[PDB]
C-alpha cells in the first residue's frame, strides 16, 4: 500500500524563554492526534520536541500537501496555543503561526513541513530528525554525506545496489529557482551550490536507479521573516538506501551550523539524546537549549511501518559512541564563544536575524575616507578636547 | 497586573554536615506554604536546596520588604528547625535563625532575600539561582557579563533594543554605601569596585530604556557573623533584558569564587544540575557539597510567571554542553586543592570566616626584627640546644 | 546519652563470584535487625555492600566488644549463609564464617568490626566507609590525611580548636604491639610506620583535647588466613573533629593500595557512588567489581544520630568533582595492569594472598652460583640438546 | 625626537607555493636596506616574514606616506622580484606588485602599510605583528581586546592613566568612509561595525587621553583584486599603552579568522614562533604555511626604539603558555577541516576570493520554482531514465 | 673553609616592556664580575636572568651584608644601567636602583639579596632560584614542602638524619617582626602565618640538628614601594638537607602565587627551562614573560662548590617530567585569565600595586546606604531620564 509520511513543526511557545517546551503542549497534541486517528484521519502519529520546537510526525494516505493534513496540525499548534501556551504566558506564545486564517497548505505560515509518499516496502525503516537554534541548510552537510560521501556510505563503494548514485532537488531560497544535480557525476557542482548553507538548500533526495524518494527536508522560500525555521528532516533507509548507522555517521561529526543565539551566530549541531521516549503514549521530550540558547541539537527517532502505523520511536543519537561526539560539540561549543560578536562566530551580516546596525549607523558619523585622510589630526583633537 | 517575586533563603540544618538539606525539611516548607497558598498569602511558591540552603521562592502581591512575606518566610524556618532539624539533630540545626524574635524585616537576621516587584510582561520568563559555599560577591562576575560583556551577551551589540545598557546598584557592605553605575560607559569604574567581591557587591539591575528591574541578589550589609551568608539570585529575562541563554552563559566559566571549606578558601563555582524536579509537589532537591565542602555550587530554575502563578521550575544547566563546563570545574577544584592552606587558595586574612591566627600570635614568640637581626646566631643556638 | 555506633562486616558469598552481593542478602538482614530493633537490642541499624562484602551498621547502648551485639551480628550472616548463600551456591558462601561456634567476641572468627562508644554531641554527624579488595590499611593514607595533613583538613590551620591534634592508636597486625602517636610532633615517627600499610595499621584516633574518639578501622592481627579481610572504617565529624568535606578530601586523590586480584596486587582506590540508597528499606547497593576483580572500591555513607537513631544514609561520593576523580582511578587502572605480572604491580612475596611459589621451587633446577658460572656452557648446551 | 615607525609588506613569490619564502630574498631585502641606511634615507631596519609575507620594518623621520620610504619598499621589493623570485621561479613571483611604475604611494597597489609618526618616548617599546593567509579585519579582535576589553587589559581598570579608552578610526573598506568610536561608551556600536571582519576594520587606533597613536593596522578600500592582502600591525606600549603582556593576551585565544586554502574559508588565527631570529643580520624567519595553506599565523617581534634605532627583535610568541594555544589552534583547525566546503568553514559567498559559481550556473538547469513543483514526476523520471 | 654565597639581584631594564632582559647586559656584568674576580673581591660568579630580572651569584669569604661585595653589585648594576639600559631606553632602565647613593648596604633600595655563609662540606651542591613577576612569599609554599611536607621530602620519614626537623625564620614584613618556628611540632602555627603570603615571608631555614644554615630567601620588609619584588632563592642539599630531587619537587605543582600583569594578579608558578646555559661565559638566558607579561615562571640553577668555585650552572627544570607541570601551568593561566578583573585572579585591594580605586571614589556618588533605600525609585528615574 502507498502511505505518506509527514512531519508538521512549529514552535508555538517556549518554557522558559526558548530553552524546551511544556509538556502540557505534548500531551495536548497527542491527544488531539489520537482523535484525528480515531475518526481515520491518520493512521498513526508520534509528538516530540527538540528544545522549543514541537514534531508532529503523522502518517497517512492522503498524499503530499495535503489540505486535511496541514490543517490538522494547523488546528492542533493553534489549539496548543490558546489552551496551554497563552494560558501559562510561554515565551513567544503562537510564535510560528503567522496568520489568522489557514488557506489550505501550511508551508509559508511559518511551520516547517517534510513528506513523502511512496509504496511502503516489505521492510520500512525510517528516521524522524528535528533540529532547534538553526536553519534549513544545517542539514545540507549530513544529507550530502549520507547519499555522497563514500567516506560517510560504505554502501556507495561496496554495494552494488546504490553505486548508480542519488539526485539531489535543491532550492534557491532567494530567487525561488530548483536544481536537481545527480551525484557522483555533479558532486562538485552540487557543493558549489550547498556550502551556502541559508541559500541553497536540500530540499528532497531520491534515489537514481528508480526515482524512489529517499529524503524530504523542511525548507520553503524566503518571505518578509519566514524561511530560517528550525527544519525537520525524514529520511527512508536500507535496501539501496543508507543503511540507518550511514545515516547517523553522517551527524558523527558536530558541524558548525548558523542559528544558535538570535539565529545570528554559527556553533557546532550535536546529536543529543531525548530525555525520555514513551512509545505507548506516543510522546517523546527532547534535550533543552542552555548555553546562549543552544548550542544547536539535533535529535533522531527511528520507527518501523507496518501498514502506516508507527513502531517506535527509537532514540538513535544514545550510545556511548555519540558521548564522544556531545563531548566533541560542548568543547568547540566553549571555544567559538571566546569569540563574541566577531565572525565568523557571528554570521555574516546579510545573514544574521538580528542586528542593531541601522540604529548605529544613525547615530555615528561617518567621514568620506578622502576628506577624512587631510584632517584625521584635527578630528582626533576634536575628540580629546 | 503588579507581581511581587521573593526568593528567601536559609540554611536551618545539614544532612549531614553542611552537605546537603534532609528530604522531610523540603517537605514540610512546600506543606506550610501550600496551607499559606490557600489561606491567600501568597499566589504560588517552589521549595528547594543547593546543598545545606533552601530557598522559598514565593510570587505575591505584597510588594517588596513585606512585613507577612518575611515573616512567612521566618516562620517556615522556625518549625523546620524545630519541627524537623532538632528532632534529627541536623548539624547547624537553626544555623541562619540570629534572633529569638522577627522585628518585621528578615534581612540582617542572617536569611538571604532576593526580591524584584514589576507588572508582569505579556510572557514573563524568570530564572531563581542558589549558590551554596560561597558569598553574595560570587554573583558580580556572571551578573557583570550577563549585562554589560558583549562576549557573553550578544543583545548588547545586535538588539537595538538593549544597546542603552543597564544600571548596577552597588553596596558597599562595610561602609553601607550604594554606587549606581551605567554600562557601557561606566564600565571600568564598576569593575574597579565589584572586582573587590568580598566588599562592593552587585546588589540590583535595572534597565537603563525605562528603569525596569532587571535583577537582585541577597546580600546586606556586614554585622557582629551576618553578610557573607550563600547566596540567592532572581534574573528577569528576554525583550529587551538578556535571553534565558545569555543570562545562562555568564555561567559557563566556572570562575573561582571565595567559600568553600569553612569560609575562608576559593574554588571553582560549578554549574550544577538539581538531583530531581517535581514541579506537581513544588520541590527540587538540588546537588550535594562533598569534597572539602563543596566544590560550591550554583543551581538554576527557570520558570514562565502567569498572574503570579510559577510555572516550572526548569533546570537549566541540564544540557551537555555543562558537562563540559562541570568537568573543567571538577579538574580546577583538584588542582587548587593541591595548595592547602596557601593564599590565594585561602582567603586573604581579613577575609577568611576562620582563624586561629588571635591563639598563634599569643604563643609564639616575636622577635622585633632589628634586635633578632644582631642575635640570630645566639637564637638559634638556644632552639638547637 | 552515651550511643555504641558499631559496624560488623562479612562476605558471606558472592554474585557472581567475587563482583557483587545477592540483592536477598541485604533484604534478609536488614529484616533480621528489624526484629533486633523491635527485640530492643539495638536502637537502629542499615545494611549495605560494597563489592561482595555486607556492613551491617548498628547503633546501640551495650558498649564496645559486646557479646550479643556481635553475636547478632554473627547470627545474621549464619543465616543470610544458609538461607541464602547456600540455598543460591553463591561464590564463597559462608567465606568469613572461619569457626563453627560464636566464642562471645566476633573479632579473629573472619568478620571484621570497627566501632566507637561515645556521649551523642549536640548534632552528632558520622561517616561509614566500606572498602572492598582491600586491607585495612588502604585506610592508612586516608585517615593520616584528614587527621594530620594541613594540605587536606584546612582546620588544623584556621580552626583553633583542632590546633592541637589527634592521638593514633597504630595496630602492628605482625608483633601484636601498639603504638600510640601524636601528631604534630610524631608526624615523621607515625609515618615511618604506617607507610608499611600492611604491618602498622592505624586503629583508632583520638582528639588531643579531650581524648573524644574520632575514628575506628577494623583491623586485627595477622592469623593462620585472617585479618587481610577488607575493611570499615567508621569516623565522626565536626566541631574539633575534621569536616565531613576534610574527612572526604582525604578520599579526593584514589592512591594505590593493596588487594584487587586474588589479594596479590596494587590498584587505585575509586570512590564509588552506591547503586542505590533506600534510607526507608535501610539498604544501600554498593558498587560492583569488575575488571581483574576492582579496582579496589570505597563506598561512603554519612548519618546524623539523634538519640542513638541513624538519619542517612546519604552518598558522600556523589558530585561531579568525584567523577574526576574516579577516571583517574579509572585511567590509572588500565596504565598499571600494562605491568601484568610485576612488582610493584604484584604485591611483594611476603604480601600476596596466592602463590605458586613452593610448586614452582620443587619443579625448577637450582644451580649454586659458584658452581654454574664455571659449567654455564655445559648446561646450555644441555638444554638445546 | 620624532620618529616614524613603517612596516611595509609584500608578497613577491613562495617557496614552494604560498608556504614560506627563500632565505636569499630576506638576505637580499636586508642588503639592500643596510644600503639605503649607509646612505641615511632610514635610521634603521628588520627583516621577516610569515609564511609567504615579507616584512621590511622601517625607522625614519621622513613622516607617513612619504615617498622616498614607500619607493625605497617598491624598489627593494622589484628587485627581489626580478633578482631571486623570477631567477627561481618562484610560485605568485612578483604577486603583490600591481603595476609597472611607483606612483609616489604603495598604498592600493597591493604591498600592505602600517605606520606611525610619533615623539619617542623615554622607553619606546613596540611590537610589530605579521599575519599570513588571513586579512586585515583578522586583527580586529585583538585591537579591540587589548585597547577595550577589561577581560584583556587590566590596564583599563586599574591603570588609573588608561581609564579613559581609546578612539578607533574604522575603515569601511566597502563604501570609502571612516567611523570614529570611542571606548568604553561607544563600545557597543564599534562592535556593531567590526564584527563584519571582512567591511569594517580597525586601522588605527589613538589614546584618549592626548590623542597619542596607539596602534595602526594595514588596511585600504577594496579595489579591482586588492585590499584583502594579508595584514602587518604596528602597536606601542606601555606607561598609559596596553602592557606587552596585555597586548599579547589578547592574541592568546586562536580565534577564527577568514582566509586560509584559497582565501575562501575560516580557520584559527595560530599565534606562532619564529623559526629563527637574527638581531645581527637584521634578519627573522617566520613560520611555515603547511595543512591547507596554513592554518593562518600571526608572528610577533618587540622592540626597544632608541633615536629610531631598533633593538630587537624579540619574538614575543615563544613561551610554553603559548603552545597551549598553538596546541588549541592545531586542534580547532582539524575539527573545521572535516565541514570540507561548507559554510561557515568556506566562507560566504561575497567573502570569498575564489569560486566557479559562474561556471556552476552556467551548466545545471535551473527551474522556476512554481513550474518545477507542478511537473517534478516528471522532471525526475527524466533523470532516472 | 667557610666561604659565602651571595645572589643579589635587580631589574635595571627590560627588553622590550618587562618581557626579558637584553642579552648586553649579562655580557656587561659577567665581564664587570670577571674584573672583581681577577683583583680577588670575589671567589667565582655567574650571571643569569628570568624574565627581566638579572641574578649576580658570587661566591667569596666577605661573609653575610658585606659592604665591598653589595658595593660591587650595586656598582655592576649602575654601569649596566647607564652603558646598556639608558643607552638602549630599555623599559623601565634602572627601575630598581631607588637612591642615588650607595649607603653600604644594598638592602632596602629595591634590589634583593639572599646569601648565606658556612663551611663548605665535603661535597657542597647548591641551588639557586629566580623568581619573575612575582612576590618573595612565592616561595613560601615550596619552601614549607621540602623542609616540613613528608609528602615532598621523604628524608622526612626514612632519613634518620633529617627526623628532627628545621627552624624556619618568618619575617613580617608588615610589623617588621620574626617568628622562629620548628618543624615538625610548630608545622600548623608555622602555616597560619606563611599562608598569607603577602605579609609573613620565610626568610631562612635553619637545620634543627645542628644550627647548619639551609636556604635563604630575599625579602626585605615593605616600605614607600619596596619590598614586592620579584625574589631570588639559596638552598643547600643533600646529606641531612632535603635532596636536590626533593627540592625540586617542591616546585612540581605550579601553584597559584601573587604577581604577574601589574603585580595585581594570582597566577600559575610555571618551573621554566633556561634559553641557553654557557658555564665558560658565567651566562645563562632564562625565559620570557609574554601572555599577560607572564605566567610568572621561575629558574632553578644546580651548582657544586669547591673552595667556592662554582661548577656549574646546571639547569634542573630541564625534564620531560617537568613538561607536564609547564602543560598544566599553561592551561591553568588560560583558565584563570578568564575571570579578568575579578578577585581572586585579581589580587585583593591591600595587596595589588595598581590601582585607580582614588580616581574612581573622586568621581562616582556614593549614596548612604539608609537615605538611598527610601529615594531609590527617584535615584533610578533620575538616570532613566
Ligand atoms: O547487518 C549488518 C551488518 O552485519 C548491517 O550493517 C547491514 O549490512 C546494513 O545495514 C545494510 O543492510 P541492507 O540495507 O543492505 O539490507
Ligand atoms: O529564538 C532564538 C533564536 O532563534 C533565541 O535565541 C532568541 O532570539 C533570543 O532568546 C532573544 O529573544 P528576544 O528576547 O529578543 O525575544
Ligand atoms: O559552613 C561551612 C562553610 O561555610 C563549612 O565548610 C563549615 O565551616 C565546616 O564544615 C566546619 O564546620 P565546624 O565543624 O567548624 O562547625
Ligand atoms: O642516589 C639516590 C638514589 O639512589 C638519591 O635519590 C639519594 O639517595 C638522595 O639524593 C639522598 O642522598 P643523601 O643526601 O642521603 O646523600
Ligand atoms: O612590572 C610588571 C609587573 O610587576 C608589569 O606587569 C608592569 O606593571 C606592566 O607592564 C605595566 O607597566 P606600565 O606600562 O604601567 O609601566
Ligand atoms: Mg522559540
Ligand atoms: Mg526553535
Ligand atoms: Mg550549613
Ligand atoms: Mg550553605
Ligand atoms: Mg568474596
Ligand atoms: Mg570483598
Ligand atoms: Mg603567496
Ligand atoms: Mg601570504
Ligand atoms: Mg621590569
Ligand atoms: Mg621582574
Amino acid at each position: 500500500m502507498r502511505v505518506t509520511v509527514s512531519i508538521i513543526k512549529a514552535d508555538v511557545g517556549g518554557f522558559p524563554g526558548h530553552a524546551h517546551v511544556h509538556p502540557k503542549m505534548l500531551e495536548y497534541a497527542a491527544a488531539k492526534l489520537k482523535e484525528a486517528q480515531k475518526r481515520g484521519v491518520i493512521i498513526d502519529y508520534f509528538v516530540y520536541n527538540v528544545g522549543d520546537d514541537i514534531s508532529l510526525l503523522m502518517t497517512h494516505t492522503k498524499g503530499e500537501d495535503n489540505k486535511d493534513i496541514h490543517g490538522l496540525a494547523w488546528e492542533t499548534f493553534k489549539e496548543v496555543t490558546d489552551q496551554i501556551a497563552k494560558r501559562f504566558k510561554l515565551y513567544g506564545a503562537g510564535q510560528d503561526l503567522l496568520k489568522d486564517a489557514f488557506s489550505g497548505n501550511i508551508r509559508g505560515m511559518g511551520p516547517q513541513v517534510a513528506e513523502m509518499e511512496f509504496e511502503e516496502r516489505p521492510s520500512e525503516p525510517i528516521i524522524a530528525f528535528a533540529a532547534d537554534k538553526t536553519e534549513p541548510g544545517a542539514f545540507n552537510l549530513p544529507l550530502y554525506k549520507m547519499f555522497a560521501d563514500p567516506f560517510t556510505t560504505a554502501g556507495l563503494v561496496i554495494d552494488p545496489s546504490m553505486h548508480e548514485g542519488f539526485i539531489f532537488e535543491v532550492l534557491d531560497v532567494v530567487e525561488h529557482k530548483v536544481y536537481l544535480l545527480k551525484t557522483p557525476e555533479d558532486a562538485y557542482s552540487l557543493l558549489g551550490l550547498i556550502g551556502t548553507t541559508g541559500r541553497y538548500i536540500i530540499r528532497k533526495v531520491f534515489r537514481r536507479a528508480d526515482g524512489a524518494p529517499a529524503a524530504a527536508n523542511s525548507v520553503e522560500r524566503l518571505s518578509l521573516y519566514v524561511g530560517k525555521d528550525d527544519p525537520v528532516l525524514l529520511v527512508r533507509a536500507q535496501s539501496g538506501l543508507p543503511a540507518v548507522g550511514e545515516v547517523l555517521e553522517a551527524f558523527a561529526h558536530p558541524h558548525l551550523v548558523h542559528g544558535w543565539m538570535r539565529g545570528s551566530h554559527a556553533g557546532p549541531l550535536m546529536p543529543a539524546r531525548f530525555i525520555s521516549v514513551d512509545p505507548e503514549r506516543r510522546i517523546a521530550i527532547g534535550p533543552k537549549m542552555t548555553r546562549f540558547d543552544g548550542p544547536p541539537k539535533v535529535g533522531a527517532l527511528g520507527f518501523q511501518l507496518h501498514e502506516g502505523y508507527l513502531e517506535g520511536g527509537v532514540d538513535l543519537f544514545d550510545d556511548p559512541a555519540f558521548d564522544y561526539v556531545r563531548q566533541t560539540a560542548a568543547q568547540i561549543a566553549d571555544y567559538i564563544r571566546r569569540m563574541g560578536p566577531f565572525q565568523p562566530h557571528r554570521l555574516p551580516p546579510e545573514e544574521m536575524e538580528y542586528t542593531a546596525l541601522p540604529k548605529i549607523l544613525a547615530k555615528v558619523k561617518p567621514y568620506p575616507a578622502d576628506q577624512y585622510e587631510k584632517d584625521r589630526k584635527k578630528y582626533i583633537e576634536a575628540v580629546v578636547k
